[PDB]
């Protein structure tokens, strides 16, 4: 769980979260 562009960028924070943040905001307010 390190990748953050090789594949873990498009999803992550949406597929598991719902919104999209995380790998973009990594905050999710």
């Amino acid at each position: 769980r390190g990748l953050r562009r090789l594949g873990r960028k498009i999803a992550h924070g949406v597929k598991k979260y719902g919104p999209t943040v995380l790998r973009i905001i990594r905050i999710a307010g």
